[PDB]
Parts: structure tokens; sequence; C-alpha cells
């Protein structure tokens, strides 16, 4: 389903490239993108695919587009057109000035100090979790430690009820890799009914929570509206329940099939911190994008007001000008070039606590578990979408080969 050209397209600009189901997708969802940035591609082309829109194809134009909100705004961050003109989560959907001031409010309930109170917390439920699943000699990594070990994280930390997980991942998936069963506002819908009686609740009787801060939080002075907390506790469900999670099945999956690169961070511990920099750049699994404010030429491109434009944050660390050999993993790079956690303005606050989740993992799996594999037979299969992830990562390994500490 390609939507027809618009007037202003040239026709030598168009690459239909689902962002939804790329075509290489058996290959890896990364190698699936990858095909953007081939010799045969401009930079900048137009795909008629989820109703028309552009998309950037390097990391030099990402990173501009990114740089100048007064051209691109996050508005409409969401393709298709349907989905972005729904979205309202703060401070996302907001340009600066105005961000600014939602930022440093979120900034509190998940910025560094947040996460250096809950260090011990994350180690000891990886512990936990990797110790309880060791004798095994099996799992199925997604459900079994990579939804898990997260998500029970966050819960603890919006004082949510694990309860209430299954509902909350359901919807959040919704809104990265559209299933069908549901349309973005419906999703958003369902989520702020969720949130909206614990807002209520939280901002009568106040706990120490994240849901609690945010709710009873000051911005520009003056107190946050329900509808504000609303609308950014709706952010933080998203980013806390469908993002460290994909991401490191993507890594364990690698891992399992590479035993050097295993021995390696077990031997030179050192090493871990850049690794998990050069796993987050080869592993990179974030797509979204912005909205053109008025008529302007891009690099030689004549983009119209109102044409969306997606800037894939997962291209620029594979982009080639920016890192040799792009597809091979290593951990000793010189320099480590991406924008897996984003550019401009909205750099993601949650980074430091994804990063201390990365490395307690890779840290406590290996030490446990230092030699496993993928189960026989069994065919890992990625999905494409705002957010990139793994079906399911069956995994095995003899448990006399295993250390419990
Ligand atoms: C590996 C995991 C993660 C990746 C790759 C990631 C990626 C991103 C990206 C690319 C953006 C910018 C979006 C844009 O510019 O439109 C972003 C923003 C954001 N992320 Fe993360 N994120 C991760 C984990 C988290 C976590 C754990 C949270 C916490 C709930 C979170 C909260 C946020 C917030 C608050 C923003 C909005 C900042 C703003 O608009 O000023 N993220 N993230
Ligand atoms: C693109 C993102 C990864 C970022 C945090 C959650 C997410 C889905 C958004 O809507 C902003």
């Amino acid at each position: 389903n390609l939507a027809p050209l618009p007037p202003h397209v040239p026709e030598h600009l168009v690459f239909d490239f689902d962002m939804y189901n790329p075509s290489n997708l058996s290959a890896g969802v990364q190698e699936a993108w990858a095909v953007l940035q081939e010799s045969n591609v401009p930079d900048l082309v137009w795909t008629r695919c989820n109703g028309g829109h552009w998309i950037a194809t390097r990391g030099q134009l990402i990173r501009e587009a990114y740089e100048d909100y007064r051209h691109f705004s996050s508005e409409c961050p969401f393709i298709p057109r349907e989905a972005g003109e729904a979205y309202d989560f703060i401070p996302t959907s907001m340009d600066p000035p105005e961000q600014r001031q939602f930022r440093a409010l979120a900034n509190q309930v998940v910025g560094m100090p947040v996460v250096d109170k809950l260090e011990n917390r994350i180690q000891e439920l990886a512990c936990s979790l990797i110790e309880s699943l060791r004798p095994q000699g099996q799992c199925n990594f997604t459900e079994d430690y990579a939804e898990p070990f997260p998500i029970r994280i966050f819960m603890l930390l919006a004082g949510l009820p694990e309860e209430d997980i299954p509902h909350l991942k359901y919807l959040t998936d919704q809104m990265t890799r559209p299933d069908g069963s549901m349309t973005f506002a419906e999703a958003k819908e369902a989520l702020y009914d969720y949130l909206i009686p614990i807002i209520e609740q939280r901002r009568q009787k106040p706990g120490t929570d994240a849901i609690s801060i945010v709710a009873n939080g000051q911005v520009n002075g003056r107190p946050i509206t329900s509808d504000e907390a609303k609308r950014m506790c709706g952010l933080l469900l998203v980013g806390g329940l469908d993002t460290v999670v994909n991401f490191l099945s993507f890594s364990m999956e690698f891992l399992a099939k590479s035993p050097e690169h295993r021995q390696e961070l077990i031997e030179r511990p050192e090493r871990i911190p850049a690794a998990c920099e050069e796993l987050l750049r080869r592993f990179s699994l974030v797509a979204d994008g912005r909205i053109l404010t008025s008529d302007y030429e891009f690099h030689g491109v004549q983009l119209k007001k109102g044409d969306q434009i997606l800037l894939p944050q997962m291209l620029s660390g594979l982009d080639e000008r920016e890192n040799a050999c792009p597809m091979h993993v290593d951990f000793s790079r010189q320099k480590v070039s991406h924008t897996t956690f984003g550019h401009g303005s909205h750099l993601c606050l949650g980074q430091h606590l994804a990063r201390r989740e990365i490395i307690v993992t890779l840290k406590e799996w290996l030490t446990r578990i230092p030699d496993f594999s993928i189960a026989p037979g069994a065919q890992i299969q990625h999905k494409s979408g705002i957010v990139s992830g793994v079906q399911a990562l069956p995994l095995v390994w003899d448990p006399a080969t295993t250390k419990a500490v």
C-alpha cells in the first residue's frame, strides 16, 4: 500500500522502505535498515509506505535535523501521521524553550542520583534472576530475563503493582511495534485510563515514588497540572517498559553467537564499559522523527511544511562514514560514534539507568554462565518499528559449566 507521490517529490528520490516491515528482516533488523545506506541510495529519500514521508540515511543529516528544532519540530514525532498527531507525551512532543522546564522535572525522577540510589537493588535483582536460571540449563531470555529485570526495576521506581505488567506491556508494544490490534490513539487512551486514577491518589496522598514526584512537581514556578503529569508519566512508562528490554535481547543474542567476545569480557573486565558503548552502537534500535514547520531546502532537497521526516537514531552508528566496518563488533574501537540515545535537546534522560542495567547484566551473567548458545533449530526473529525488538531468544547451556556465586 503505497501512497501517491506528492507533487514536490522528485521520482529519483523515491525509495519505498517500510519501517514496520523492512525487506531484509530475516538477516537481522539492523541489517534490514542498513540497506538505506547502500551506494545506490541517496542521502535523503522519500518512501511511499506508511502514508509517505522522508528518511535521512546519514549520520550527518540525522544530527543536523535533530539540532535544528526550528525547522524540524517534535510536535508530530511518530509515523504514520495519525500516530504522530495522537502523540502528546511530555517532554518529547514539545520543542524548546517550553521543553526545558518539563525535562528538568523528568530528570529528577530518572536522573543519575536516582540510579545511584537504586544501584544495590539493580544488582540484587540481576543476581537473583540469573542464579535462579543457572541450574536449569536453558531459558527463553526475552521472557525469563530481558523483560522481568528492567520492568520490575521500573515498577519499583514508579510504585506500581507487578500484577499490572502484562496489561501495561501490551499497550506499550502497540505504540512502538503496532500489531494491528489497536490504533495508537486507542492504546494511548487505555494507558491514560490506567494512570489518571493513580495520579489522582498520588496528588492527594503523595509518596516517594516517581509518579508522586511528577504529580506534585513544580514547572515554571507554578504547579504541574493533572493533564501534564499524566502525559509525562505516560512517557516514563513507555521508556521503562520497552527500551532496555529489547536492547538486552539483541546483545545477548550476539554474545551467544560469539564465544571470543564473551571470553574477552571475562578476562578483561575493565573493557565492559567500552563493550557496552559498542553494543549500543551496533544494536541501536530506535527510530522516530520530526515534522517540518515550514518550507525548507535541506541539503538540496525541498521539504514542504507539514512533511514528516524519519531520522533513524539507529542509522548514525551504522553509517560507514562515521564508523569503519560498521557491522563488525569491535570492543577496542578507538572511537565509538552513535546517536542511540538521541541527539539535540531531546537527548535521553534515562540513559544512565539503561547503561547501569546493561553493565550489571553483562558482568553478572558472564560470571555465572560464561558458556551458552542459541538452542539448536531455534530461529531468532526480529521485529521492526519505532523501537525494534526480538520475538524470542531460546538459550541453552551445560549447568556443569556454570558457577554459583
Ligand atoms: C537502551 C534504552 C534506551 C534507548 C535506546 C533510548 C532512546 C531514546 C531516544 C532516541 C530518545 C530521544 C527521542 C526523540 O528525540 O524523539 C529518548 C528520550 C527519552 N528517554 Fe530514552 N532511551 C532508552 C531508555 C530510557 C529509559 C529507561 C527511560 C526511562 C523511563 C527513558 C526515558 C526517556 C525520556 C525521559 C526521554 C525524553 C527526553 C526529552 O524529550 O527531553 N529512556 N530515549
Ligand atoms: C523513541 C522513544 C524510544 C523515546 C522514549 C520512549 C519512545 C518510544 C518515545 O516516544 C520517546
